[PDB]
């Protein structure tokens, strides 16, 4: 009934109105009946593939067990009462105003605004971090905002715990460890994807804009320079290794000449972002406790995990028809009775 789609969320849910195809399906707006207030429901067909399956069982266990100002919940799962007759499963979540990708098309961001979004964002993954998840897939369309300046991060479907050829929206936020299929990325991946939103909150264009692959390592020596043979010390092919380090050399491009009219503080921490070397990488508490996040960080009011996550078992081992059974029995808490 939307899209010539189906979206069956009554009686509950009312007045569908279509917001966008997603990485799930479609999401829709509604209004709910019960708290008089609009919210958002994602429609997720995942049965039949063993991945999306993977996705959505992590989407559910992770937002249901995360409790945090800057990271969305979920408000309610809608499916059919019989696993047999379970084909969609709709997410129901709080309606935001927009994210921070549609933001950046459009408005200009102040030095403070900059500032406060970035601090937000550092917040909410510290905690992610503090539970020993890496989120994996950040950029500016996964960051939502509220009317109120309010941010929250999104979609975990990508997330692993901190101990890949499928399609993704963009690559352009992916660390160089990623991009050269490396076997041993840390918490540090998230942290190069932030210093990639960082600079296009500074300029309102994304820093690494490859068209294809290889073009997408190019554009990361063009401005950082050429990688030296133990910034490529993770476990990757040895062929693609030798590529790389006979490149062109490269020398690095100042950051005050990319971004004129940038805070130095912003800068510096970019720099400290956008270390080619992962173990280089400024670590999200050091982040946090950078000059330009003075007038925001407080320890004490920055909520950590209260355990570490744990998918107590390996998930990405179990036949689909298996993870459709524990996608089951997550969402029965929120089934009638
Ligand atoms: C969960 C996802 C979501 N997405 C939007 C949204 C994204 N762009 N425009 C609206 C708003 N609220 C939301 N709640």
């Amino acid at each position: 009934m939307v899209r010539g789609q189906v979206f069956d969320v009554g009686p509950r849910y009312t007045n569908l109105s279509y917001i966008g195809e997603g990485a799930y399906g479609m999401v829709c707006s509604a209004y709910d009946n019960v708290n008089k207030v609009r919210v958002a429901i994602k429609k997720i067909s995942p049965f039949e593939h063993q991945t999306y399956c993977q996705r959505t069982l992590r989407e559910i266990k992770i937002l249901l067990r995360f409790r945090h100002e800057n990271i969305i919940g979920i408000n309610d799962i809608i499916r059919a009462p019989t696993i047999e007759q379970m084909k969609d499963v709709y997410i129901v979540q709080d309606l935001m105003e927009t994210d921070l990708y549609k933001l950046l098309k459009t408005q200009h961001l102040s030095n403070d605004h900059i500032c406060y979004f970035l601090y937000q964002i550092l917040r909410g993954l510290k905690y992610i971090h503090s539970a020993n998840v890496l989120h994996r897939d950040l950029k500016p369309s996964n960051l939502l905002l509220n009317t109120t300046c309010d941010l929250k991060i999104c979609d975990f479907g990508l997330a692993r715990v901190a101990d890949l050829t499928e399609y993704v929206a963009t690559r352009w936020y992916r660390a160089p460890e990623i991009m050269l299929n490396s076997k041993g990325y840390t918490k540090s991946i998230d942290i190069w994807s932030v210093g990639c939103i960082l600079a296009e909150m500074l300029s309102n264009r994304p820093i690494f804009p490859g068209k294809h692959y290889l073009d997408q390592l190019n554009h990361i020596l063009g401005i950082l320079g050429s990688p030296s043979q133990e910034d490529l010390n993770c476990i990757i092919n040895l062929k693609a290794r030798n590529y790389l380090l006979s490149l062109p050399h490269k020398n690095k491009v100042p950051w005050n000449r990319l971004f004129p009219n940038a805070d130095s503080k912003a800068l510096d921490l970019l720099d400290k972002m956008l270390t080619f070397n992962p173990h280089k990488r400024i670590e999200v508490e050091q982040a946090l406790a950078h000059p330009y996040l003075e007038q925001y960080y407080d320890p004490s009011d920055e909520p950590i995990a209260e355990a570490p996550f744990k998918f107590d078992m390996e998930l990405d081992d179990l036949p689909k028809e298996k993870l459709k059974e524990l996608i089951f029995e997550e969402t029965a808490r929120f089934q009638p009775g």
